[PDB]
């Protein structure tokens, strides 16, 4: 049930889907000094978080999406000094 999106700089998407959580992941092709995620649920307010780094990947757990919840998410990632921001991706729980 997870989703992946690919760009030469990254694979990113949703993984780790359980009844009470999903994980937004961002796996860059070049090591990043930091990655932020921007998210909204059912078109609510935008929330911004520094992702957690683990083994060269970056993660954010989103808890308590009910079935039918729409999660929209974008990233700002560092690469070799500057940072870059993606489009908004969509996931339906
Ligand atoms: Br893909
Ligand atoms: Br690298
Ligand atoms: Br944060
Ligand atoms: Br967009």
């Amino acid at each position: 049930n997870g989703d992946s999106h690919t760009h030469p700089d990254y694979t990113a998407g949703i993984r780790g889907i359980t009844g009470n959580e999903v994980t937004i992941f961002f796996a860059p092709t070049t090591e990043a000094r930091y990655v932020d995620v921007h998210l909204k649920v059912n078109n609510g307010q935008q929330l911004n978080y520094r992702m957690t780094e683990r083994n060269g990947e970056w993660e954010r757990v989103v808890e308590n999406l009910s079935s039918g919840d729409v999660l929209e998410y974008s990233f700002t990632y560092e690469k070799l000094g500057p940072q870059y921001t993606t489009e908004w991706f969509t996931y339906s729980r």
